[PDB]
């Protein structure tokens, strides 16, 4: 089998990305974001606190003949911005872009944090980072990813994130005329949850390329290029006016800048990221100051390759026996 959903971003930044998941008989189709960087699929709910649900579409398992509640299994997860939400588990029939699962958990939020509140456009996640990092408990849920591989034609998925336009996640098969080139593939540890893996370096602009190791994961679930301190300096440094604000939380930069392209190793090959995907526009309405797509990691404890690296690739997550990563230019 195979499944191809169209991914679409929530706001004219590219803050994030949906992507349309039916749940349930009849379906209940919601919003959901899909990040390779966790492993609970968790939605708003009938179950929500009421106070915290607004303008977010629910789902409502009462109305699925399908829905079962998991008895006894609670969820609770912290994402790395400090967000956070908890709830109980049902397990239900889950499709995305035709391909269905059966038995899937579905984590039914009782309780979500303001930010989730406070974005109307996000119905819930659906992770696809390894289900070690699942947090139901008292027995760890398997990803939608881990369920259905099996009964996939190739044990894959494919990110193809658009910039300021929508793209497409595709599971099951690589899609041939996605991408220009080749895909390099490179090794993952999966010690950590996390699709991690190491670039092998960096270039600024049209600057010489600096080969360096830099161990970090991909995550289509975080919005930014986090990198170490070292190189986001050596980025910004290219740009006249930008600084790094402490108020602000990262560096800024002046609205009337053009960026300069960012490069990332993989292998021998090299992703390009164009410097307009590294603007996230005005820090507040009306600003000239704007805040910038690479942020140092420093403090994170781990670089994050997010949806400014990723979207510039066709990005490959290959879940065979030994899983690995396959970027391609596009």
């Amino acid at each position: 089998s195979t499944g191809s959903a169209t991914t679409t971003p929530i706001d004219s930044l590219d803050d994030a990305y949906i992507t349309p998941v039916q749940i349930g008989t009849p379906a209940q189709t919601l919003n959901l974001d899909f990040d390779t960087g966790s492993s609970d699929l968790w939605v708003f709910s009938s179950e929500t606190t009421a106070s915290e649900v607004d303008g977010q579409t629910i789902y409502t398992p009462s109305k699925s003949t399908t829905a079962k509640l998991l008895s006894g299994a609670t969820w609770s997860i912290s994402y790395g911005d400090g967000s956070s939400s908890s709830g109980d588990v049902y397990t239900d029939t889950v499709s995305v872009g035709g391909l269905t699962v059966t038995g899937q958990a579905v984590e039914s939020a009782k309780k979500v944090s303001s930010s989730f509140t406070e974005d109307s456009t996000i119905d819930g996640l659906l992770g696809l980072a390894f289900s070690t990092l699942n947090t139901v408990s008292p027995t760890q849920q398997k990803t939608f990813f881990d369920n259905a591989k099996a009964s996939l034609d190739s044990p894959v998925f494919t990110a193809d994130l658009g910039y300021h336009a929508p793209g497409t996640y595709n599971f099951g098969f690589i899609d041939t005329t996605a991408y220009t080139g080749s895909i390099t593939y490179t090794a993952v540890s999966t010690k950590q949850g996390f699709w991690e893996w190491t670039s092998t370096g960096y270039a600024v602009g049209s600057g010489t390329f600096k080969s360096t190791s830099i161990d970090g994961i991909a995550d289509t679930g975080t919005t930014l290029l986090y990198l170490p301190a070292t190189v986001v300096s050596a980025y910004w440094a290219q740009v006249s006016g930008a600084k790094s604000s402490s108020s602000v939380g990262g560096y800024v930069f002046p609205c009337s800048a053009t960026l300069p392209s960012f490069t990332f190793g993989v292998g021998s090959a090299r992703i390009v990221i164009p410097g307009d995907y590294i603007d996230f526009g005005p820090i507040s309405t009306g600003s000239s100051s704007c805040f910038g797509g690479i942020q140092s990691s420093a403090g994170i404890g781990i670089n994050i390759f997010g949806d400014v690296a990723l979207k510039a690739a066709f990005v490959v997550f290959n879940g065979a026996t030994t899983p690995t990563l396959g970027f391609a230019s596009k």
